């Protein structure tokens, strides 16, 4: 029957509501009881604090109306305002200590997945304050998880006002009756009320979730703890930038701060970022999310050498020159991890702070070839597979679905081993046709990844591996050095390639290495533990990046 | 004969050279002459500068080699070094002193202009200190001038070695004698001169620019002020925002900080900013600039509505929420001028500061059609030939060419009056067939904007004039208001259309605006005075926006 949810923004989805503020500060100020909500409301319908709400005027010209009401209430109740009483200080204060209700946001999220359109209904002002952008941030923050925000300011309309109600009705494409609202205030629920609504008058909460969870039917409160948001890619900033005549590189953009590079593995995407890309933005970075050389929309020339870690680092070089970027962050994950530290030995200068997840930082061995090394390390025989051009790209794009369904899966779900698969002559020889979905991954995702390595397939991101002894021979140019940048490095205690252990003599190369530690968390970090992983990196960036 | 240039960096295209730091440190610190020059060169080819220079170790891990160095140089020389005596803090010093020195890059831009290749060859290091991305800009903002920057800890060779002078010569793809090499050390000359390079010993700047005038016959000195620097469209990264799902926005991104969005007028293009764009990104800021929409790789979509003003602001404020930014710095051209004043007035908490080239902000005459309005001024006869649809788009499409040809001109350079359009039955009914090259642009330039107009033509940009009784009903919403954030207006003696004078009544609402003018500049304010453009801007930006 409900189809519709509409939240209230002051003292429902944001708190401390900012008129319990005009409680709090009467008492404060020992004024009399109400005298600020009375000169806030002087007028009723044609005062200052309504054509404020309507879009009429500014905030910054309604400051100094509801001085003067401050002034007409206090004489007409025989009080004095005290010397340095300030309009303005009193609500930057109260606007800056509101902060997003966290669980109504759930519930609204939660109830958006369920299939309801959601919005929020405010009476809200244009705020031209010199602080106004502290506002500006809640609002973005708020409104990308609604399919609408009416602002009354925006509308010239106000709640109660009949007015607004039939705009809302409107806007849903809905009936009364399939409406639910939330509002903390008693005569704002009056008219949606008459027209039929089911409305919830917001107290506490918990008792609102209640209410709500009962009117709906659907579970609200004490419900497990949502994943963090992820991005739609047709809703991104998508950038191009040619770095030399035959390749571009391709990027989604987020967020605004510092520049945070992020680097995705073997055989990934931009995509594998997905729930890093907001939180990173909301932490106030901004976020770049490459499709790595070979990879997605960036592209994918046929050479092996076009893969060797020089070039690749080169051109992630040019990519911030044409970028006008003098430094990034650069975090990455299995191959990218590999190339940021790269980045740290041969840019230290471009590079504001390096993160690895899973990939060790281990100095070249310059009395051994790579490749013995390699095969003195039973786990890592699928890189053999991998040196024959066309062989690992056959069985790998013989399926994509499968492929993917396959690999991107938990620790404890696996369907292959990494063991002996040039003996058993594949990867996927004794793996199911048709694999089940992993709890990690939504069939939508898988099939973004099909459709991205529909456009260039596996040659370019096989050929990542396929320069052994050339990124051996620069490597080992860099062995009188350290890495002095600040740096982390996350291990995954439940990879079996990539070992935490592989990573334990870091701190003799990078003397002031901080760690994170994920445990539970299979190769694909970011996906398996996308909450830890936002939590390692963001308190990092904090206090060294920033 | 010469067909390449290449210049040291220290010394050359960089002042005060490090070098002359250890001079001065001596003196100020009373030490023996040449101690701290002799710490420096101390072991010679194996020593720790020569490790550094070639990239075996990096700048953190040296400077506590040179410590020892001082120590060992003071003890044989029988003083001591002060206490407090700090490696760190004298290369702190001395790197953040030096600055581009102006006249030697444009001697090296102008050589590039004449069609030689330019390099930069540099004795340089690994730069790993907390301080390090000082330099890093520095070295972006030379490198994007040169056509290669060889850097001694890249290649691991060194001045003055003769390996890398070979590495040079292979670089350039040229031999001995059709290079001339700028270096402010004798000895790193000595093996150029050997292999039969030109060289000029850098001491004053003039004297060797006199040297390079003569050996290269290309007027060097005292040469007229150059234009700031262009943007090539390839080396750009482009930006693409889907703002709803027929309409996709296309910007162009250049720079890190504050974000600051370029919009640009009628017949325009991103590319009207060209010179903007890297002077505002050199000085600190994040550039967007637009394709606006009915433009350029922006989505043109047909109907008249799309393009009025409150359709145009909602969706500027959406390409923000996509971006993930909360404000930017709007400054806008023409109609993207008027578009910023809107942005001001109705989504001031989006509007980090708004300026506005030549359209001034008039608040809508509630009480006359803007149709009137607009018959009230003979100069305004152009805006009653667009709104017929289809007969402006069959003249300005017929010869893309003959049309910017004629449009883009500076102001004794006229080719068409205004005036009685519609009389006349055209734009061009007496303008030439083929129009003369105006000075303020190259053929190369025109043709730039005749591929953006193929693209999709001449409706979507009038439509933005076809909107009159549509905007001017949203703007009445505005007549309460007043703009009361930063807020910026620059006027053009000679734009006759939007004349000076128009905007004198602009503090009445905006009473804290500021203003430039500019003098002798026609309409197409960006190309006509760019330098002064930059100027204005940044200057403003740094103060009220930053
Ligand atoms: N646990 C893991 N560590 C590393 C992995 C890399 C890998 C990815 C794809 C293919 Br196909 C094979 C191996 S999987
Ligand atoms: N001096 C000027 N002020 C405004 C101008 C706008 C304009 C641009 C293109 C065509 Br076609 C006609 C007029 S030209
Ligand atoms: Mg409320
Ligand atoms: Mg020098």
């Amino acid at each position: 029957t409900l189809r519709a949810a509409v939240f209230d923004l002051d003292g429902v989805l944001a708190l401390p509501a900012v008129f319990g503020v005009l409680g709090r500060t009467e008492e404060a100020l020992a004024l009399p009881r109400g005298l600020l909500n009375d000169a806030f409301q002087k007028g009723g319908p044609e005062g200052a604090t309504t054509r404020l709400m309507k879009g009429e005027i500014t905030l910054s010209q309604w400051i100094p109306l509801m001085e003067e009401n401050c002034r007409k209430c206090s004489e007409t109740a025989k009080v004095c305002l005290p010397k340095n009483f300030s309009i303005k200080e009193i609500f930057d204060k109260a606007i800056s200590a509101r902060k997003i209700n966290r669980p109504m946001l759930q519930a609204a999220l939660m109830l958006r997945k369920k299939g309801f359109t959601t919005a929020i209904l405010t009476n809200t002002w244009l705020d031209d304050r010199a602080e106004r952008d502290g506002l500006a941030q809640l609002m973005c923050e708020l409104k990308m998880h609604f399919d609408f925000l009416i602002e009354s300011c925006q509308v010239g309309m106000v709640k109660p006002e009949p007015q607004i109600y039939k705009f809302l009705l409107d806007t849903l494409k809905a009936s009364p009756s399939e409406v639910v609202f939330l509002d903390d205030i008693g005569a704002n629920l009056k008219p949606a009320r008459d027209l039929g609504m089911v409305t919830i008058l917001v107290q506490d909460t918990d008792t609102a979730l209640k209410e709500l969870e009962k009117v709906t039917g659907i579970q609200l409160l004490n419900t497990p703890a949502p994943l963090p948001t992820s991005c739609n890619p047709s809703d991104m900033s998508h950038g191009y930038v040619t770095v030399k005549p035959r390749v571009r590189l391709h990027f989604v953009e987020l967020g605004s701060g510092p520049a945070v590079c992020l680097c995705h593995g073997f055989p990934e995407s931009w995509y594998s970022w997905r729930y890093q890309i907001p939180a990173l933005a909301q932490a106030g970075y901004r976020v770049l999310a490459m499709d790595m050389k070979g990879y997605g929309e960036s592209s994918a020339p046929p050479e092996i050498e076009e893969y060797c870690m020089e070039v690749l680092c080169k051109e992630m070089v040019t990519f911030l020159d044409k970028l006008g970027l003098s430094q990034a962050v650069f975090i990455g994950h299995d191959w990218g991890g590999m190339l940021v530290w790269y980045m740290a030995l041969f840019y230290p200068e471009r590079v504001r702070a390096v993160a690895s997840l899973n990939t060790p930082f281990i100095p070249a061995n310059p009395n051994m070839s790579p490749l013995e090394s390699i095969k003195a390390n039973p786990v890592f025989d699928y890189q053999l597979y991998f040196q024959e051009p066309g062989v690992a790209e056959a069985e790998l794009e013989q399926n994509l679905s499968r492929t993917f369904k396959s690999l991107f899966r938990a620790s404890d779900e696996s369907v292959l081993s990494m063991h002996k698969v040039c003996e058993a002559g594949g990867l996927f020889v004794n793996s199911p046709e048709e694999p089940s979905l992993s709890r990690m991954v939504t069939e939508e995702e898988i099939q973004f990844y099909v459709q991205q390595f529909k456009k260039s397939g596996f040659r370019g991101p096989l050929n990542w591996y396929r320069n052994m002894e050339r990124n051996w021979k620069w490597a080992c140019k860099s062995l009188g050095r350290k890495i002095l940048i600040p740096a982390l490095m996350v291990t995954a205690e439940k990879d079996f390639v990539l070992v935490p252990q592989m990573s334990q003599h870091m701190e003799d190369w990078i003397p002031h290495l901080k760690r994170g530690h994920i445990e539970d968390c299979g190769h694909w970090t970011q996906m398996d533990k996308p909450t830890e992983v936002n939590q390692i990196l963001i308190k990092w960036l904090d206090s060294d990046a920033r």
